[PDB]
């Protein structure tokens, strides 16, 4: 086998290494080193997500966004509740649910009698994985893969930091966001700028609060943020979109948990299943893979479905399959809980069913391209021949963890199957842009030696 | 050198094990497997602050809760405002808090005329350290450790679930504690109990809504909650005991946010350092870490202190007595943080400096001792002879990690040094109770072949 011992020689000092790699045509394991040991996949994982998607929903899956009511429409009136009915979309623009909202005009409601009521209960619990870091939540990364998703659930303020050390930086909110930030951030001299924390403290019903400093900046510049409660937000949006619609509206809105019995006025679909799962597998969509993580459970065991009803079905799913988890953790679908435990042998038997079964399932074409495409058109030590056009692989990138799981052709045109995960890796501290030449050079030197070998 | 890689097949697939040991004695290192992989150190993180503590702040160091006014007390008056400076006493009680205000009343004053304002100046930034998980933040474990802390910023509620399925579950808070717990938990049958999620949703100002459901109950079910706005909590308390003291006041609660100058009318002392650091070592105490991490930071910079600062200082005055920390990760000062990095030999290098210098230090005698106090009185793997009063050692455990570091006698009298991390142990699913014999097995195994080598 590869000598992958020597290979980390390269990586940081402190950090581990989980390598594992298959010649599928020889049928022969190439690499093995920690290849049984737990470690973080971060969003490698979304790869069990693709296989247990298309195998419960299908090509054909689509999200539906829907208008229904148990009233009657007469004179341009709608003459009950409006219930809006959301189920996970996480593609769905602003302007798709305004179109969608624009139907009831086409139909001539002018006005609607009832309350406004929002139907969100095909997810169940809370909206975050467990296991997921507190202070990340505010970031639009991470921003919640709720029932409700308008435009990534996420918003920016336009800041303007061009002043003096000790002045007030100023932060507006543009007027399309039903936000509030709130508290006082102020510049600092280049002194203590290095030292600098912007804090955001989450209130109730999208209110954010910040503090801190940032070193003086020329230019105005945005920032993004996660949209909190996603609820309140997609309601604040329906009611300046009737408004804008002139549709007239005046009740209040509710939240049941249940879902709601109705008469079905209009819909929207997403884009299915094969759209979605390429955008989160060459992006790296951390919302399209919890989302999908739950529309599983939902349409698998026909109930409202939490993270933990997510984990049940994809491994349930993936067992039938003949994968076998053990005692791994899959607590989310995109690989952000800091709780998630995989060996690099169990991403791999999942990477073998791929190519095995991909006349089926076509996942090869969703996987990021070396120098091509998606999240590694840029890594540096997959840029050159004989790797670059060759390495496809899903990436995953949390603090300290550098991950590669995918496919290659080797010198003499056979695949090779292979799983790479670093965790630990640091060389600053809290804070520090991360030195990413040592693995730069470690991962230029093992994909070479796969390809060698 | 011990064979550390045997000793791991006992512990389950997948895990991964730190370990190192030193005799000091001989100055031999006796056991090196992994011991230069950085791991999550969980409590055993809790050796640093116990050592910066130690040199920083001193064993007189005794937190301060303060009463101030500018007014001057006339005819039972005090005329302005009653300052409540709050310095992030971890042991402070409402019956102190209680004697402590008690004391306006010996100095005659029966009314307040203005404002209640509170200083909690000497941290700043969050309460919370990065990297911390976002789900735990509501359980009594993880209370923050603010300025403001009064019994623990923990309280107890009782859901009374037990019931049929399909009753609401009753919530009864303890009248002593000014927060809300809201919300309509249901008790759901055999059949839909399995997939029940009982959630905890938290409100401004300390309003808990509880969601879900479980099933019936046999007795009552306690929930054990940590306060979440620590400034608010404190001013209500305040405020409660003011009336109960006879001590009118109608003013406002003020949160100025910076120092608050006055004339000192009374100051209660916590326990000395010698004492916080017991409770804290024995017992793993993450709020007492925690709170001196900061106040190391605040006295050592004096300056205002953020978790940031705290890891500066910590950092800062090891190097000084020797200690080097490379590129390693310290958040926090309890090792909750998820990412806190630190490898094995560090943590060693910190007990042999504890061990060399225990004439000065004395923190020996704060290590728990097996089978006899402390987090290991009932340890598995360390409850026979020739472990048991012998093995002392601080304990780290969270999901998935469970370590040791301490000291022990071997068979020729001569003294040891060990660290253990062991991290990515699973042996079920998330919410599963852990399967504890592998870890008493490994560690009845290793404790042993370092008291014969
Ligand atoms: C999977 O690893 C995801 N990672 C994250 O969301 C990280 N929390 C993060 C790291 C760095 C910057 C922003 C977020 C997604 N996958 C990553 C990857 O494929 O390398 C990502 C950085 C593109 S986001
Ligand atoms: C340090 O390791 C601390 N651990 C935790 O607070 C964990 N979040 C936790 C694990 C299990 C149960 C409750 C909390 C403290 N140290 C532990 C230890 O010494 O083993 C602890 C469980 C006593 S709490």
């Amino acid at each position: 086998m590869i000598n992958v011992s020597d290979l980390t020689q390269k990586l940081p000092e402190g950090s581990n290494a989980g390598v594992i790699a298959k010649n599928i045509n020889q049928n022969q394991i190439i690499a093995d080193y920690n290849g049984s040991t737990f470690m973080l996949p971060a969003s490698t994982q979304k790869v069990f997500t693709a296989v247990a998607a298309k195998l419960a929903l299908g090509d054909q899956f689509q999200f539906e966004t829907a208008l229904l009511s148990n009233g009657k429409i007469q004179n341009g009136n709608l003459d009950g509740n409006l219930i809006v009915s959301f189920t996970g979309d996480p593609d769905l623009t602003r302007g798709q649910l305004y179109s969608l909202l624009a139907e009831l005009k086409k139909q001539g409601i002018k006005k609607i009698n009832g309350d406004l009521v929002l139907d969100t209960s095909v997810f169940s619990s809370h909206d975050r994985g467990l296991g997921w870091i507190w202070n990340d939540l505010t970031m639009c990364f991470n921003s919640p893969p709720a029932a409700a998703n308008i435009d990534n659930n996420c918003f920016y303020a336009e800041l303007d930091a061009n002043k003096n050390p000790g002045e007030i930086v100023k932060i507006n909110v543009p007027a399309q966001f039903p936000i509030q930030v709130f508290g006082q951030v102020y510049v600092a001299d280049s002194n203590e700028a290095p030292y600098c924390q912007l804090d955001v403290v989450v209130h109730d019903n999208n209110r954010y609060q910040v503090k801190g400093c940032l070193a003086r900046q020329y230019k105005p510049f945005g920032l993004s943020f996660a949209v909190q409660n996603t609820d309140a937000y997609a309601a604040a949006i329906i009611q300046r979109q009737l408004r804008k619609l002139g549709i007239e509206f005046n009740g209040k809105v509710l939240l049941p948990q249940k879902p709601q019995q109705g008469q079905l006025l209009a819909k929207h679909l997403s884009k299915p299943l094969p759209d979605l799962l390429k955008k989160m597998m060459k992006k790296s969509d951390n919302q399209i893979a919890d989302s999908l993580f739950r529309a599983v459970a939902f349409n698998y065991y026909k109930r409202p479905a939490s993270f933990q009803l997510g984990t049940l079905a994809v491994k349930s799913i993936l067992q039938k399959q003949g994968i076998r988890f053990g005692n791994s953790i899959l607590a989310d679908g995109s690989g952000l809980s800091r709780h998630n435990l995989v060996a690099p042998k169990t991403m791999l038997s999942v990477l073998e069913y791929i190519a095995k079964n991909e006349d089926k399932l076509h996942l090869m074409e969703t996987f990021p391209i070396a120098g091509v495409d998606g999240t590694i058109s840029g890594r540096g030590g997959l840029i050159s021949p004989p790797l670059v056009k060759n390495v496809i692989a899903k990436t995953g990138s949390l603090k300290g963890v550098y991950n590669l799981a995918g496919f290659m052709t080797n010198a003499r045109g056979e695949k090779v199957a292979f799983v790479q995960f670093i965790n630990g890796y640091s060389t600053g501290d809290l804070e520090s842009k991360t030195k990413r030449a040592p693995l730069v050079q470690f991962e230029r030197n093992l994909y070479n030696e796969l390809y060698k070998y």
